[PDB]
Order: structure tokens, then sequence, then C-alpha cells
């Protein structure tokens, strides 16, 4: 199990313009376009990001193209930031991938955010950094995928997955 196929798990493949659990107009694998009303607005994004006329579907390299592009950026904003790279590099390779996969979903800014849970796991404080990620709006929105990501956080395996 990676990065990849966990991402692929919690966020599934749609190759036809779709609106996410927020509503937000959505594309491939979790790949965000536009948090404007406008499907209008969506495919006009969707063209840009694909360098082609789509009208609103794309094929399944385009999706895994747009995926890898997705969790590079990723990983790179985690680097960049002086609030993530730190727990970051603090952590093992699995729970790494869990704070990438926060990090996609809720942008670089949010799980910035998360100031005690992030100097819990800094401190390898498993249980209780658990127990916080689950007071937020994230797992009450999106519990099963919340649950699954504070699962790989507090176990450090990928049992949730399996
Ligand atoms: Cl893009
Ligand atoms: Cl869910």
């Amino acid at each position: 199990m990676n990065i990849f196929e966990m991402l692929r798990i919690d966020e599934g493949l749609r190759l036809k313009i779709y609106k996410d659990t927020e509503g937000y107009y959505t594309i491939g694998i979790g790949h965000l376009l536009t948090k404007s009303p406008s499907l209008n607005a969506a495919k006009s994004e969707l063209d840009k990001a694909i360098g082609r006329n789509t009208n609103g579907v794309i094929t399944k390299d385009e999706a895994e193209k747009l995926f890898n592009q997705d969790v590079d950026a990723a990983v790179r904003g985690i680097l960049r930031n002086a609030k993530l790279k730190p727990v970051y590099d603090s952590l093992d390779a699995v729970r790494r991938a869990a704070l990438i996969n926060m990090v996609f979903q809720m942008g670089e800014t949010g799980v910035a955010g998360f100031t005690n849970s992030l100097r819990m796991l800094q401190q390898k404080r498993w249980d209780e950094a658990a127990v916080n990620l689950a007071k937020s709006r994230w797992y009450n929105q999106t519990p099963n995928r919340a649950k699954r990501v504070i699962t790989t956080l507090r176990t450090g395996t990928w049992d949730a997955y399996k």
C-alpha cells in the first residue's frame, strides 16, 4: 500500500465533472476544479488544466496525470510549510502518507491550522492526537474517511485500508 493507492481508495475516480462532498466542482481523483457554482466556470478550469477543449469529460490517463501533479504539489506544500515540515520530518513512512492525505484533501493552510494535533503528533502521543483530530469539522463531515486517516496516524499501519 502506498500514498497513491491510499488516495485512490479515499477519492475514487470519476471521468466526468462531478460535485464533491462540499458541493464543489471536481473531476478525476479528487481534483478540485473551482469553488464557483458555475458549471461553466468549471469546464473552463478543466480545459485550462488539461490543455484541451474537454466538454467536461477526460480520459483515465488525464485523470492520472492530474493526480500525479496533485500528490507532488501536496508533498511540496508540506516541505515548504514551516508548520508542516517539522511534523513530517519527525514521522515514520506510514504516518507521512497520512499527513499527505490530509493535505491533499484540505490544503496546506487547513492542516497547518490543526495546531494542537500537530504538536501531539510531533511528540508521538498517538492516542491523544487521534482523539483531538476527531474534534473537527473534517471528521464530522467525512467521518469514514477521517477515521481511516486517523487510524493510520494512531497506529502507523495500513490496517484501515486493508
Ligand atoms: Cl492544474
Ligand atoms: Cl466519509
